[PDB]
RNA sequence: UUAAAAUAGGGCAAGUCCUACUCUCCUUUACAAAGAGAACAUUAUGAUAUGUAAUUGUAUGUUUGAUUGGGGCAAUACUAUAUU
């Protein structure tokens, strides 16, 4: 809705330049980047794409020379894939146990107390608590946060760039 | 002699769809290595090290050829005797 600053004053949408909007949507691991990938407005984006293009069902149309040869398209595909390093987008994954049912134990937020026989656990709460020894033990499995390790995801060094 | 891309020449198992397998990429609770740290023994309750002590962890490797199975062989030969 209305964007409020630190002081609490409102900023109109005309004041925000488009470079900032592309910045928020470009920030990985955010809702804006996820909304761009999965569709910010499915009904609105479909009609927008349908109008800007030739048509939803129209194919190989002529507007009111010679087409590109197959030997050219093959050469253009090689120069795009192996020289310009242009790749296609991939999918984003989601927890299946939580996506199917949000109010189960696979999603988390269990209101039960697993530890029995203590009186301090019921008082200690909060989103961030104190855990002793995480620097040497970790959560278990994956412990580093994002953008910590090298050559992760599409930037793998096992199969090269074009393999992704 | 001049000018034209019609053919030859100048690289091409290609394009779309469906199915299946794999690679890649994510997850850790088990497999091997892990460069990080610990704890312990020894001299001191003050420092440098060596270990036969390491059962902790995070990136890395692997994780669908089961014949490494199943059969058969089963002391009391030979000549006789009795029993169920
Ligand atoms: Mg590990
Ligand atoms: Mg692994």
């Amino acid at each position: 809705e209305t964007i409020r600053t630190i002081n609490g004053v409102c900023i109109p949408k005309s004041m925000v330049p488009p470079s900032v909007v592309q910045l928020a949507a470009g920030q990985a691991g955010s809702f804006a980047a996820f909304a761009q990938h999965s569709g910010a407005n499915a009904y609105e984006e479909f009609l927008t794409g349908d109008a800007t293009g030739s048509g939803t069902f129209l194919e190989a149309t002529g507007s009111e020379p010679r087409e590109k040869s197959m030997r050219r398209c093959a050469l253009d595909k090689v120069l795009k894939r192996y020289v310009a390093c242009g790749r296609k987008q991939r999918s984003l994954h989601m927890q299946a146990e939580g996506y199917m049912c949000p109010w189960l134990a696979g999603a988390g937020q269990q209101a039960r107390s697993a530890v029995f026989g203590v009186t301090r656990s019921r008082a200690h709460a909060g989103g961030m608590e104190v855990l002793k020894g995480l620097k040497r033990t970790g959560f278990g499995g994956q412990s580093y946060s994002a953008r910590t390790m090298k050559n992760r995801g599409r930037s793998t060094k096992k199969t090269g760039f074009w393999a992704a």
